[PDB]
């Protein structure tokens, strides 16, 4: 039995999580970037980088951006897709809902989404968010159309990885 922390540590340990440099503060508390997100499911599902390719044209994604790689990988894997497909907008320091969180790792490990699922989720998601609260990725309590914090991710990666040990 381990705190958010003693996960964040198992996984750093594990090098699904790194944190920041030139701090040994996690961030546990703030809101999950899109690119944050790309990096974790890299480590998560053992996808293969693509450094010296840019499929998107965001302002300052090149070679000087530390997540492209991670977000190559995604993209054309699948696990996540642009903003913006026709102006092919990535938005990489965008945020991440728990329910758009819940589809893709639901996706990923390959389980099945609930039918007729009775939830706060969007539509699109309430099958989704089921699943991920019923493998113990997310708290029933979470509220699903919310930005997912750091903490939730550490929660969700720890859960994640011991299920596809
Ligand atoms: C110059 O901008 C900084 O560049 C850093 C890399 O040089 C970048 O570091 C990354 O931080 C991410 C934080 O989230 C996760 C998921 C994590 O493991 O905690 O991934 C981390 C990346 O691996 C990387 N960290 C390192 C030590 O290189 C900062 O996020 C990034 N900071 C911001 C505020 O965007």
């Amino acid at each position: 039995a381990k705190t958010t922390q003693e996960k964040f540590d198992a996984l750093k340990e594990a090098g699904v999580f790194s944190g920041y440099p030139g701090t040994t503060d996690a961030k546990l508390g703030q809101d999950m970037t899109r690119a944050e997100f790309a990096k974790v499911l890299v480590k998560l599902f053992g996808l293969k980088e693509i450094h010296g390719q840019y499929s998107y044209k965001d302002k300052n994604y090149d070679a000087k951006n530390w997540a492209a790689p991670f977000i190559e990988a995604v993209t054309a894997e699948g696990l996540m897709q642009a903003k913006d497909l026709t102006k092919k907008i990535f938005d990489f320091n965008g945020k991440i809902t728990v329910e758009e969180a819940s589809k893709t790792l639901v996706t990923a490990l390959k389980l099945e989404p609930v039918k007729d699922a009775q939830n706060k989720a969007t539509d699109w998601a309430k099958g989704y968010f089921e699943a991920a609260v019923n493998a113990g990725l997310f708290s029933k309590d979470a509220n699903p159309k919310a930005n997912a914090t750091r903490a939730q991710l550490v929660e969700a990666a720890f859960a994640a990885d011991e299920m596809s040990k």
